[PDB]
């Protein structure tokens, strides 16, 4: 950000960027600001891009220091309002700089370091990569079984698929909390519950998808939707099944179609669905040729199902480096 | 405590108090300890009573400092283990001094400042007076009605007594949480829920009994028991009905008996029940004579009911200063 500030040394801007830079110069904090090396003096309105990018630098400094304390210790005293919390609270001032440069005839300048920086922000965001969480279905089933046994309503393991679907739907659409503080948990059960709490505690733009290993039925997805909602995950991440064994690839389109049949899920999925297609285990239990061919069929009929339900399907290919995977 | 340390200057003690004073002198913190005025030097084991009482001074000093921060601000950094948390963590060292003094033939010394201090501790405790909470029945009914309506299960107001009893019993014996964070509350609903949260946050020995105004049915008491359990009140306070108007004094024995009939409640009541008897309003709607006489009869038949259920009834007389109340 400091090198970008050094380059944006123009003095022409729109009335818009002028007004905003005047706003920042109002709350300019006439102070020493000696913790910085460069630009430690209050930036004059003569160079407005430097004013705005100066505020971006301040919020960057406090974002870095906060994350540094949050990591080093367990907490930070840095105010959240002093940092960049949004994916595009960051982008807004830089977008404004770009509009300014273009309006004033400086599109060549804008398509330089400022464009490089814009693309880096809009490509990497505040956390370089969005993290996926993957977990096998049987662990979610163990959790739910603990929940139904503790609630004295049956054993979710012993329940048929129909029963699991009806129950999970009633809880997802219901408004009463499920388990409580006094739910008996195993180290495994507490592992998955605690990963959901960690997911809830952290910013939403830090995570990607929740991938279900050995996913076979809609109850496996709905279980994760419910456990997320119940662990107070403010912005729940999308659920995506992983079909890697040949048997699961053969029956995948049917399962996805049955999931889209559930009106509640199709209404909450918002017309977009991602499903993962594993490549490692397919060519291990069956032939490599049969595996590849079945993979082709799988993609084809999954697209057929998604088109049949008006859902934009994006498929997640778990490809390896070796042809065998 | 300092004047008490000054008197307890004996040098004979039992082996018990000897061992304990040696323990305290082991972790004696060989420091300046200049924050005290008197006894700032580590107390020698020659005067063991002063050793022990000196530690009581340390825990009183930190108990006071913690309570002072907790009051002044919202929190305290004073470790809880540095203070007296129990009503008789305080009493134990003093009891030890008393047993020691008696064993060594100094019961007369023990029956002086130390016995006064024992009585003051055992009578005033860590909070000079135990605090009662009083609230009218209708406010608890408003809360529960909000909960059943939000759970889309009916209207607790419109429900008959029978139905309220069945529901309240199933929830009191059930293990699943009731309402959640998203329950729509009025300022009144939030008032009673928040008084329950405050009660849960504060020490148990700081509160007394929860008095229900305009109490008429077993559902009124069970309602408060449920709200306490559901607001995570660790040690729930005893529920006590208030019969003050002449009609309610007339119907009190029946209502208390109907309450004792709920075996779940009589088994949790632990053989003890307190019921309040108001004196102000009776002689206002009826005569003073009829009120006095009705009060007498009510006391008489409440005792009969409690004896019939093997419950030690203690009655709380809401007497005034003026003969009319």
């Amino acid at each position: 950000i400091e090198d970008l500030m050094f380059e944006m040394s123009m003095w022409r801007c729109n009335d818009e960027l002028r007004a905003r830079a005047d706003e920042v110069h109002a709350n300019s904090r006439k102070d020493a600001a000696k913790h910085y090396i460069e630009f430690w003096k209050s930036i004059p309105t003569t160079e407005p891009y430097r004013v705005i990018l100066g505020d971006v630098r301040d919020k960057l400094y406090h974002t870095r220091e906060r994350a540094h304390q949050l990591l080093s210790n367990g907490h930070s005293d840095v105010p959240v309002e002093a940092t960049f919390i949004n994916l595009e609270q960051f982008l807004e001032p830089l977008e404004l700089c770009y509009r300014s440069l273009c309006s004033c005839g400086d599109r060549p300048i804008a398509d330089g370091s400022l464009l490089d920086f814009l693309r880096q922000v809009s490509t990497f965001g505040l956390s370089l990569v969005r993290l996926d969480i993957r977990q096998e279905s049987d662990r979610h089933t163990d959790v739910l079984d603990a929940i139904t046994t503790h609630l004295d309503i049956g054993s979710y393991r012993e329940w048929s698929e129909e029963r699991r679907q009806e129950w999970l739907l009633s809880e997802l659409s219901g408004k009463r909390p499920l388990f409580g503080s006094d739910l008996p948990k195993t180290e495994e059960i507490a592992d998955v519950l605690d990963t959901f709490h960690v997911i809830a505690e952290l910013p939403a733009d830090s995570f990607g998808a929740y991938i279900i290993s050995m996913a076979t039925a809609p109850s496996d997805v709905l279980a994760v939707e419910l456990l997320q909602r119940e662990c107070r995950v403010k912005q729940p991440l999308r659920v995506v099944p992983l079909f890697e064994k040949l048997a699961d690839l053969e029956a995948a389109p049917a399962a996805v179609a049955r999931l889209f049949s559930v009106d509640w899920y199709k209404n909450r999925i918002n017309g977009k669905q991602e499903v993962m297609i594993g490549y490692s285990d397919s060519g291990k239990d069956a032939g490599r040729l049969s595996a590849a061919w079945q993979l082709y069929k799988a993609q084809e009929e999954l697209v057929k199902v998604a088109k049949e339900y008006g859902v934009k399907l994006t498929m997640f290919h778990g490809r390896g480096g070796t042809v065998g995977r």
